[PDB]
Parts: structure tokens; C-alpha cells; sequence
């Protein structure tokens, strides 16, 4: 069924993403990354996400992840702990929102399959 369908309903995952936008924000180890970035684009970012974590997107693939987030890894030094504490409040926000286990564990394997982009191992030039 649709992605909306899946978490509550339309008001549900707007108010998922607002809980999850915000956790974000109030993070002082993950804000930093969002400085200078416009609200349109940060909440679009969050609804993709949420989208992406529940195979509702069509055009996003790993390349994707990887040409979005590459400048973050090479010039401001964006790693595994800041990706893992990004999955935390996601999967935190899921719960909050009092999405089921089952769909937890889904959106975990995604996160889980991605996490590889962001080993800055894997990248050169960095700061
Ligand atoms: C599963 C992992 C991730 C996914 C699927 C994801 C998804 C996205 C998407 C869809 C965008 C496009 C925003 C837009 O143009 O509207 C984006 C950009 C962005 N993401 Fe992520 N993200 C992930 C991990 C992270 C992490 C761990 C951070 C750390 C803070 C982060 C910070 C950002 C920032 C700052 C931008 C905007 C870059 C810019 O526009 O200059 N992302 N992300």
C-alpha cells in the first residue's frame, strides 16, 4: 500500500517528519551539517528519506546517496557516528510515532544497506 498508508495516514507523516526534522536540529553533533541549508530543502530531504526507508521512492538509488552526500564526507568530515546517530533518531521517530515492529526492522535493513556510503575510508581528499 501507499508509503502514507503504511505510517498513520497524511497528517502521520508529516508529524513524522517534523519529529524526526527535529531531532535532527537538536542534535549538536548533527545540526552543524544543516547551517546554511534552506527549510524547503531540508524538509523535502526528510521526506525522502522517510520515502527511501520504505522503498516508496523510484528515481533514488545508492549513487544517489553517494552524489548528495559526497561534498559532507570530503569537506566537513561526515562519518559513520554522524550516520548512526541520523538512523537512531530515525528509527527513534518511527517508535514515538508508534509505527509497529515490523516496519521498524524494514526501514533498519534499508538504513542498514546504505550505511557503507558513508565510511569516509572509501572516499580520498578529505579534509
Ligand atoms: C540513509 C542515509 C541518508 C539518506 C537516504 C539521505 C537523504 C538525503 C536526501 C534525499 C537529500 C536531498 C535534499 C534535497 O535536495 O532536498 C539529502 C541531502 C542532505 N543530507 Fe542526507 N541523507 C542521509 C544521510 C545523511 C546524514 C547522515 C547526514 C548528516 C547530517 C545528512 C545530511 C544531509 C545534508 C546536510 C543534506 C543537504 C546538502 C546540501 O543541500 O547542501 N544526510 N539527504
Amino acid at each position: 500500500s501507499t508509503l502514507h498508508a503504511k505510517l498513520g495516514g497524511a497528517a502521520a507523516v508529516a508529524a513524522t517528519v517534523d519529529v524526526f526534522y527535529k531531532k535532527l536540529m537538536n542534535d549538536p553533533d548533527l545540526e552543524p551539517f544543516f547551517r546554511g541549508v534552506d527549510m524547503v530543502t531540508l524538509i523535502a530531504k526528510q521526506n525522502r528519506f522517510l520515502a527511501y526507508a520504505f522503498g516508496a521512492t523510484t528515481h533514488y538509488h545508492g549513487k544517489d546517496i553517494v552524489m548528495g552526500h559526497a561534498h559532507l564526507i570530503i569537506n566537513r568530515g561526515l562519518n559513520l557516528t554522524h550516520f548512526d546517530k541520523v538512523a537512531g533518531h530515525f528509527v527513534d521517530s518511527l517508535k514515538e510515532m508508534g509505527v509497529g515492529q515490523e516496519l521498524i526492522d524494514e526501514a533498519a535493513g534499508v538504513l542498514i544497506g546504505v550505511r557503507p556510503l558513508f565510511d569516509p575510508e572509501r572516499y580520498k581528499g578529505k579534509v
